[PDB]
């Protein structure tokens, strides 16, 4: 069963702004994805200190960057804490609503799109380069879910039947036709070196 949900007006407004505003410094999407992955890894690492059984779903704490030219997709995989069904549908929406208002107020005041991360809505920068974003996630206390949106005011949530992840999050970016540069090995390496060189987890860039 595939469940369809409407984004709250502010999120839909944020998504429309990211997709249609003229902004050339699109590369910042990768640092935002890597930062969310890093925070998710920090959370599971901290929780494992008081409860070691939280690592039974996987001991390895890492980030994988997987480009695919045939499918025109860039996948960001982490072995972080993951997200529950409540996180995907309710919990993060509330946070993102206030985050959007403050960000859109800051943009009106002269701030730029690269500052999106400071408002906790950095995830939505994925729409600078992607026409569709798929989020496969597995949290210890819940099942494996697939969140998906091509914007247009709606998102879907379904129980994932694909390859079991153990624990973590997979962000599949179905890239826009003119954004294929983010599939090039030399381009990804350059972005990682410039914006994410001090991330405290191994970042493995897969080759084709
Ligand atoms: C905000 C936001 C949002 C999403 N993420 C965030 C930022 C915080 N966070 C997790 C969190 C904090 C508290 C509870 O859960 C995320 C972690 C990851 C990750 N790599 O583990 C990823 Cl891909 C996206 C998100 C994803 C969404 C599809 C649910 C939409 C959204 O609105």
């Amino acid at each position: 069963e595939v469940e369809t949900f409407a984004f709250q007006a502010e999120i839909a407004q944020l998504m429309s702004l990211i997709i249609n505003t003229f902004y050339s410094n699109k590369e910042i999407f990768l640092r935002e994805l890597i930062s969310n992955s890093s925070d998710a890894l920090d959370k599971i690492r901290y929780e494992s200190l008081t409860d070691p059984s939280k690592l039974d779903s996987g001991k390895e704490l890492h980030i994988n960057l997987i480009p695919n030219k045939q499918d025109r997709t860039l996948t960001i995989v982490d072995t972080g804490i993951g997200m529950t069904k409540a996180d995907l549908i309710n919990n993060l929406g509330t946070i993102a609503k206030s985050g959007t208002k403050a960000f859109m107020e800051a943009l009106q005041a002269g701030a730029d799109i690269s500052m999106i991360g400071q408002f906790g809505v950095g995830f939505y920068s994925a729409y600078l380069v992607a026409e569709k974003v798929t989020v496969i996630t597995k949290h210890n206390d819940d099942e494996q879910y697939a969140w998906e949106s091509s914007a247009g005011g709606s998102f879907t949530v379904r129980t994932d039947t694909g390859e079991p992840m153990g624990r973590g999050t997979k962000v599949i970016l179905h890239l826009k036709e003119d954004q294929t540069e983010y599939l090039e090995e030399r381009r990804i390496k350059e972005i990682v070196k410039k914006h994410s060189q001090f991330i405290g987890y191994p970042i493995t860039l897969f080759v084709e």
